[PDB]
């Protein structure tokens, strides 16, 4: 109870910061996420025995792609500690519990590959769930990681507790699926401007940490330009391998995805920040205020995109 987790100065300062990067040693990464849960939710809402027993089944659980990997799982939980951080009194005991774990859990056991190639391949998950895939699967390994002897980190709250967490998780995770973000998004853009917009409202609530999971999901595109640039490397990396995979299947990927229109990424980046990044963030700094320094950071690397076409670097 007695034994608080500690950063490096550096480390303790900037973890504060929404554009804070987590580093290149691994062996660091679930200490940050204990760290955070510690400031974020205390010392007490998880023994320490299980929640170190769940971080590392988790990490067992991420694959070794290039960007859909274990460092993304904490990248994404460190955006929701800064989002939760800067809107302390908003969110109940039970949510910042939720979502941190969600974050961590939201990308479990992924292979590098789109819902669309799952239903083009015909893989087995695309069968047993035809919407949402990879991410009813995320859920359902949270799941089973959760119910293997010694990792319910849970199990000290009351049977309805323990049933709102694992609902606002399942909401979570599913709200990751980006074909779901733009409908989300457009309608707490009409609930905010109509006035209609009512926390209280628990439907009303889910849209709201539907748009907050998204904002952690894209925050490489929130962070310092080198970050940025050298983490699109790593989700063209995919892209491409997909890419090969389609055409493999005989069929013509969309350009983004075929690494032979590598010059189209710039304007690629440009219809992405345009069309998902930069609304995204402008409806979570309506809807929360303290979250603007993800909107700047954002407009700052579209701005490096446009200087990248323009021949500028
Ligand atoms: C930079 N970043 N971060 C996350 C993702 C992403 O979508 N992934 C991660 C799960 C799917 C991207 C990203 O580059 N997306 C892009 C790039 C090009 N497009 C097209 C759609 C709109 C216009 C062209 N979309
Ligand atoms: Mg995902
Ligand atoms: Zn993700």
């Amino acid at each position: 109870g007695l034994m608080q987790f500690t950063l490096p100065v550096r480390l303790c300062k900037e973890i504060e910061l929404f554009h804070f990067d987590i580093g290149p040693f691994e062996n660091m990464w679930p200490g940050i996420f204990v760290y955070m849960v510690h400031r974020s939710c205390g010392t007490s809402c998880f023994e320490l025995e299980k929640l170190c027993r769940f971080i590392m089944s988790v990490k067992k659980n991420y694959r070794r792609v290039p960007y859909h990997n274990w460092k993304h799982a904490v990248t994404v939980a460190h955006c929701m500690y800064a989002i939760l951080q800067n809107n302390h009194t908003l969110f109940t005991d039970l949510e910042r519990k939720g979502l941190l774990i969600a974050c961590l859990c939201h990308d479990l056991d992924h292979r590098g590959f789109s819902n669309s190639y799952l239903q083009k391949f015909d893989h087995p998950l695309a069968a047993l769930y035809s919407t949402s895939t990879m991410e009813q699967h995320h859920f359902s390994q949270t799941v089973s990681i959760l119910q293997l002897e010694g990792h319910n980190i849970f199990s000290t709250l009351s049977s309805s507790e323990y049933e709102q967490v694992l609902e606002i998780i399942r909401k979570a995770i599913i709200a990751t699926d980006l074909a779901l973000y733009f409908g989300n998004r457009k309608q707490l853009e009409e609930m905010y401007q109509t006035g209609s917009l009512n926390l209280n409202n628990q439907s009303h609530r889910d849209r709201v940490i539907g748009l907050m999971m998204t904002a952690c999901d894209l925050c490489s595109v929130t962070k310092l330009w080198p970050v940025t640039k050298l983490t699109a490397n790593d989700i063209y990396a995919e892209f491409w391998a997909e890419g090969d995979e389609m055409k493999k299947l005989g069929i013509q990927p969309i350009p983004m995805m075929d690494r032979d229109k590598k010059d189209e990424v710039p304007q690629g980046q440009l219809g992405f920040y345009n069309a998902v990044a930069i609304p995204c963030y402008t409806t979570l700094t309506q809807i929360l205020p303290p979250t603007e320094p993800l909107l700047k950071a954002c407009r700052d690397n579209l701005s490096q995109w446009e200087k990248v076409i323009r021949g500028e670097e």
